[PDB]
């Protein structure tokens, strides 16, 4: 069964918003065939498997997501199922060639410590960088709020990609910090055989 795009999050205007593009009745048939003729748009895709939903971000012409979500699955497309270009189980990283219409985010180079996490609801949460792959939430949020948001981007104030949200540093149901795949790790993945 293929991963299916069910929505999108637009990050290029003055407003971050989500738009749902697929219901439940179509997801299952689209998953079995891997054929989805719906048009793609935006930097972030809301994707689903059998019973789980998460995010996928376009960076350097690749649509990236978490392995813990996608596994080795193909993604549904107008021509049929698309096989992964990249997979790093140790990094929890998967990638397919970006679909037509998906705009890629720019990798951040200003080395900002002030970061913004993008949720599946297109809510933008401020994060302070605490290392290469860690950031603390300025306002701690319960774990329940962050569920279904892995694969989404960490952005700098200029709106460039800093990382991909992978895990939360949880203490008694509260997420105090977030673990992310740095954008320099994605660049290493695209360069190595
Ligand atoms: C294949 O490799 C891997 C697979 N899986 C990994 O992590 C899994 C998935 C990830 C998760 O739930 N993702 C979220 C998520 O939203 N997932 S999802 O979209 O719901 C998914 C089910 C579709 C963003 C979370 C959200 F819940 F907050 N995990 C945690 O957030 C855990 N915290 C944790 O481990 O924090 C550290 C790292 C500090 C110990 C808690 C305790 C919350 C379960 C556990 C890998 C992590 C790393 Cl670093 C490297 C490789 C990994
Ligand atoms: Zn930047």
């Amino acid at each position: 069964g293929s991963v299916v795009i069910v929505g999108r999050i637009n990050l290029s205007g003055d407003t971050a918003y989500a738009q749902q593009t697929r219901g439940e009745e179509g997801c299952q048939e689209t998953s079995q065939t891997g054929r989805d003729k719906n048009q793609v748009e935006g930097e972030v895709q809301i994707v689903s498997t059998a019973t789980q939903t998460f995010l996928a971000t376009s960076i350097n012409g690749v649509l990236w997501t978490v392995y813990h979500g996608a596994g080795t699955r193909t993604i549904a497309s107008p021509k049929g199922p698309v096989t992964q270009m990249y997979t790093n189980v140790d990094k929890d990283l998967v990638g397919w060639q970006a679909p037509q219409g998906s705009r890629s985010l720019t990798p951040c180079t200003c080395g900002s410590s002030d970061l913004y996490l993008v949720t599946r609801h297109a809510d933008v949460i401020p994060v302070r960088r605490r290392g290469d792959s860690r950031g603390s939430l300025l306002s701690p949020r319960p774990i329940s709020y962050l569920k279904g948001s892995s694969g989404g981007p960490l952005l700098c104030p200029a709106g460039h990609a800093v990382g991909i949200f992978r895990a939360a540093v949880c203490t008694r149901g509260v997420a105090k910090a977030v673990d992310f795949i740095p954008v320099e790790s994605l660049e290493t993945t695209m360069r190595s055989p």
